[PDB]
């Protein structure tokens, strides 16, 4: 496995990060894909309060059970609805503080390394925030912090907040994929600057850009891009490498990207997956890859 | 049941208030109305220390055993003498620190979301009191603060150090109705650009606002207030309002207003009562209150 | 009994404080005359780590067990040697953090209300002396800060850093008598400024000023002074008080003062002394008290 | 046992401090020599998690057992590898964290008197690495802050954070003895302006200055050095002192020095090495030390 920085921190997570969204797959599946990717050399786990209501958390700490907790990066989220009501949701000083303890208790560890708020909560202030992980940070319950679905400039604002505060700052969680390169026209900029790292979720478009779909709904519908991505196959052979493969070392050639997230519940398309950690891609190669896709990138 | 933000803060609260101040109520009447206020979808719930001496914090704290902790906004008080000697009352560290575990204790939670002091101490320098309240906020035993019976300036000053000290600062609990209108003046304006809101009390003047009384002493007698607060009865039912539920109602159309408080051990009246929240009154029908209602509205 | 602030703070102390130094006094002894204490209505006790080396600490924790927490106003001392070698001494970080424990078992408490910096120790910084006290205050372990036998421009530098990090500085324990003035030129001034309140020693200059010796050693060696104090014994009996009574009285003349602290094991005594609470001189009394001790008094 | 102040703080070390760096040692003879050392009269013991694997900190924790915490200073280190995987190592918040629990358990104390950042790690932000030793201050866990092999501008900024912080930053622990006079340039004048002290490694160069050679490996492979050493025993003996006794007073000259550390694992070395504590050298005998090692000397 190769790894990378979280942003300007101290703390390294693997380069492949195992995601466990669920819902109907038995748990026995669920633990021996996590056990797949620990074996793959995966070391950052993703999940949430929110991921089959509390079974996601549940079945991750279940299987990482044994694992030293040096060896392992735990990243979960609160945000979501969790509980009945409008203080079971969001980001306030009373749905943050209420929540932490489950997830420590569901993932069986004393801290959390990475505690994402998942979405901006328009109705907490950031003070109130960032004062909320000042206080977890102090009490040993969480170490770093993150971010999903922000706008840019509250990223900026919370990363002020966090360098005063002593709260580190050092995690975005964007989609990002050969097809969907939104965050690079202000996100990942504006992120680096701040000392912040990407890590990646639908990397492989929820498998469009695994070239398994010959002629998630918006591309499926489309018989054009899936042509254009049956055509990556001979790019992606002509390096070694599967279409899945490249898809994940494509995202990983952004030197603003810490991580990029896989799902599956397949042994051996988490091992596949995994060895797409510390490949370098020709010029070449990236300049083909944009004339395949053509118009069918999102920007 | 509708909710409102409590000032600038991510907590929300119900619109009705249920206030459990106690004195020879038996518990089984109070628990059943604690009871009645949830059925009726109230998720907020007032007390002190001082109330029937322990005794109320202690009720509300069996009656809401087994709640979900996340659907509950528990407000209680300090200030107010509950132990022998000077040591016994006011806001001083001492005082503060010595009353918080016993409110806990009695409530059964690990954090108060609303902590009031319960009247200005002119004794206590507000550093001493923000600095308690901000060691309280680290240790995680309360998550917000409010004030009853503050002057304004003293306020402004609160909310200062709170902001600079990571407290938030976001409750006022006024005397408040139909008849009582002091707080509009300079109260609620302060409170609303402090990023304060009100959670009002004497809501329905204990009564003489549900029009029950036909020609609190201080109204009572005076048959010309009870006459006028009769003839609001024609103007409730055109709303298809009982006379309470107006007064309830006219109280929350302050935007400035986050909760109005109801004491009642009538379980008919909590749910009747609760039924005021997320009700609109047309602008005649306030120019047509305050008509009736004239010169016995104290400004 | 009647009470001061001390200092600019939310703490009352009661003006007579009764002091527990140690030695061959039986234990029964010590524990009868704290009760009397209790009995007089004194709920402010000093004491030390070092006196009787921790016997002092020990015997006050076992007397006022069962009175309640918030009846009382502990006041103990961290500074001198209670270990072996240079470290069990001072106000290092290392010496405050391994001392605050012990006085909380021995005084049978969660925390201390007064605790008191013994003696002004030049190897520590004050930066390091406060951030421990800061470190104790957000603990809960200590609420107040007090300094004995301190140079003045250092209690004013403590005070400053104290406001700063929120740790109350409120309590100065000098000598102060009839016959030692010397705080008055400068450390009550100051103190008085900086929101300090006196509690102090050695109010009956060991029994000097009680009138009991007739024509310690400092004065003990000198007829003069024994006589001029048996001759403020008419003027004693005119205000209706004993020599002891009016000496105790004097010091809390003085605006400054919190409390005037009493040591004795004599159970009539401290009932007799302990009612020179409240007493107001006349300012004729004051005058003829300076004519009669004239060049006896230290300034 | 002669004893200074480590840097600008409270902190007394002994000048001798034993380090008990491992192996094939049996248990035994560790334990010996800690005990040799303690009745030297050193106080002061030098030890890391890395070293022996964790063994050094286990066997010191039992060596020590029952001698009163007051009369022992901890010093203990973090940054060297001690776990699988880029997090099982350097300064990060997440390493800090997960190694601080360790090396109080296998210390068996509930603080470390000094904890030293073992090499600067260049992927860590100092306001991370001070933010995390600030958290371990409140928290009591450690008193004090050093570093070892630091460049002296991140020795300079650590200082400025932990002003600013409140954590103590007192230690730094280069290598120094009469042949390696590096730090003399830059690190010591540098570590004095900001109230740092040296505790000093291989003093002894290793067994190379007791004069034991005659005609590691940097000197031991010139016999040119070995025999200049040997010329130094008159000018020790004239002293009164022995080879190894001169080199341990020679290190004690310099004011910016707090200790010497000493490795031993023979009883009546430790003792006979402890003794060159609080000895002064002659102005004579320094400028003879000079003349007779002449450029073997590293500056
Ligand atoms: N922060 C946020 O807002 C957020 C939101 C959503 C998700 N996430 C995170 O990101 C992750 C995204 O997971 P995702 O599965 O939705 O998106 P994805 O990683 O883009 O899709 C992975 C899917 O593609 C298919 N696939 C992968 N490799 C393959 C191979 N070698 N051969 C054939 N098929 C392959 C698999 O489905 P088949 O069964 O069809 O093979 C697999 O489940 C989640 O687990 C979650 O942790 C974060
Ligand atoms: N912060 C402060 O300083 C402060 C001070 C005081 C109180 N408070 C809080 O505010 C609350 C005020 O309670 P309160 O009872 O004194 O004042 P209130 O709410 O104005 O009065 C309620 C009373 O009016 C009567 N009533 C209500 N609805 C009725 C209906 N539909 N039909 C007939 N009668 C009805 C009931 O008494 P009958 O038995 O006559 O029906 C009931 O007890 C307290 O519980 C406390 O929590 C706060
Ligand atoms: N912060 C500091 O540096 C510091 C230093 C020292 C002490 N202190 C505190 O201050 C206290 C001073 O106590 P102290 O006893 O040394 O000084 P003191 O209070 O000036 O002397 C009291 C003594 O005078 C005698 N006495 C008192 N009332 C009497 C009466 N009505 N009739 C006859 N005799 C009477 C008693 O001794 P007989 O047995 O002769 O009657 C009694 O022990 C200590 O307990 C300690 O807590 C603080
Ligand atoms: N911060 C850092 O980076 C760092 C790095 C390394 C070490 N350290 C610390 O500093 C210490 C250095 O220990 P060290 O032993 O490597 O270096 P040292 O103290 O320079 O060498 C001591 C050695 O010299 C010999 N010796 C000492 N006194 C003697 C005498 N009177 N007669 C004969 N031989 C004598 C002994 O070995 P014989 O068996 O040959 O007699 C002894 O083991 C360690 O224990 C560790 O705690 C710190």
């Amino acid at each position: 496995m190769e790894f990378r920085s979280l942003g300007r921190s101290g703390l390294s997570v693997s380069e492949i990060v195992y995601g466990n969204l669920l819902d109907d797959t038995p748990d026995e599946v669920v633990l021996s894909s996590i056990r797949a990717a620990l074996d793959a050399g995966v070391t950052t786990f993703d999940t949430a309060d929110v991921y089959g209501m509390f079974r996601s958390e549940s079945l991750l700490g279940r299987a990482l059970a044994g694992t030293p907790r040096e060896e392992l990066v735990l990243c979960t989220k609160v945000g979501m609805p969790t509980g009945f009501g409008p203080n079971g949701r969001g980001l306030s000083r009373k749905h943050v503080m209420e929540s932490v303890d489950g997830s420590l208790r569901r993932l069986r560890v004393d801290h959390i390394d990475v505690y994402t708020a998942h979405r901006y909560d328009p109705a907490t202030p950031l003070e109130e925030l960032m004062w909320t992980f000042s206080d977890l940070v102090r009490a040993g319950k969480i170490l770093y912090v993150g971010m999903s679905e922000w706008p840019v400039e509250r990223i900026a604002e919370a990363a002020g907040i966090g360098a005063r505060l002593g709260v580190p700052v050092i995690c975005h969680m964007p989609r990002y994929s050969m097809l969907w390169r939104a965050p690079e026209a202000e996100v990942i900029p504006a992120c680096r600057d701040l000392g912040i790292g990407q890590i990646c979720y639908f990397t492989l478009e929820q498998g469009v850009l695994t070239g398994k779909y010959a002629p998630m709904r918006r591309w499926l519908d489309d018989d054009k891009v899936l042509g254009r991505v049956e055509r990556l196959r001979p790019l992606a052979e002509e390096a070694g490498l599967t279409t899945a493969q490249l898809a994940l070392a494509w995202v990983l050639q952004n030197p603003g990207v810490s991580g990029a997230v896989i799902g599956s519940f397949n042994a051996e398309q988490v091992l596949a997956n995994a060895e797409s950690a510390g490949v370098r891609l020709e010029t070449d190669l990236l300049v083909r890859i944009d004339e395949v896709l053509g118009d069918s990138v999102v920007h």
